[PDB]
């Protein structure tokens, strides 16, 4: 249905911003509202008033409007729709916004007596997990990573999280002399 894709983070503000405008003194109003709910966020009716739904929102002279802190409710698509004051419809532009979580920083645990390693990110929206060995991929995967080996081990595992809005990594050195 037209609309920008946007990705947000959870907890973090986002903005979003029409590069495609540039204001003047011809303008009239400017109105952002939310589809879902059918209600205007946000609107510069001239000088005659700055009205805002609520402090989580916030519009610039620019027309860009920041939304805090970012919650599950604010997934939805945006409309801008801005007028000169000859009444005429000078843009429209809408945004779809979809959020994540941020991922967390990955957690490696690992017996040396049960030759076993594994991976796995507590916080985060669909992520993606990758598991090096001394810079050398072992495996990808959605879900916990797990890794036996068989020998007396000394190497460098690192462990990658991420999504579309962070990405997360840790290193850890394992020894197991295993005897
Ligand atoms: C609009 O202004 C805000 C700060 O007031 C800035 O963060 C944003 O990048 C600007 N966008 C444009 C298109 O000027
Ligand atoms: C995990 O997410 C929760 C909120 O969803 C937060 O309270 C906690 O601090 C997060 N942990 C990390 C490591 O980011
Ligand atoms: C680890 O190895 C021991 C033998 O040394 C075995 O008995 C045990 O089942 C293993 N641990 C797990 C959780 O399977
Ligand atoms: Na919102």
């Amino acid at each position: 249905t037209n609309a920008l894709e946007t990705w947000g983070a959870l907890g973090q503000d986002i903005n979003l911003d029409i590069p495609s405008f540039q204001m003047s003194d011809d303008i009239d109003d400017i109105k952002w509202e939310k589809t879902s709910d059918k209600k205007k966020i946000a609107q510069f009716r001239k000088e005659k008033e700055t009205f805002k739904e609520k402090d989580t929102y916030k519009l610039f002279k620019n027309g860009t409007l920041k939304i805090k802190h970012l919650k599950t409710d604010d997934q939805d698509i945006y409309k801008v729709s801005i007028y000169d004051t000859k009444g005429k419809n000078v843009l429209e532009k809408i945004f779809d916004l979809k959020i994540q979580e941020r991922v967390s920083k990955p957690k490696i645990s690992w017996t040396c007596i049960n030759t076993t390693l594994t991976c796995e990110v507590m916080n985060g929206t669909d992520p993606e997990l990758n598991l090096y060995q001394d810079g050398k991929h072992l495996k990808l995967s959605q879900r916990v990573i797990t890794h036996k080996w068989t020998t007396s081990l000394s190497a460098k595992f690192k462990c990658t999280a991420g999504n579309k809005v962070s990405k997360e990594s840790s290193v850890e050195p394992v020894s197991c002399p295993e005897k």
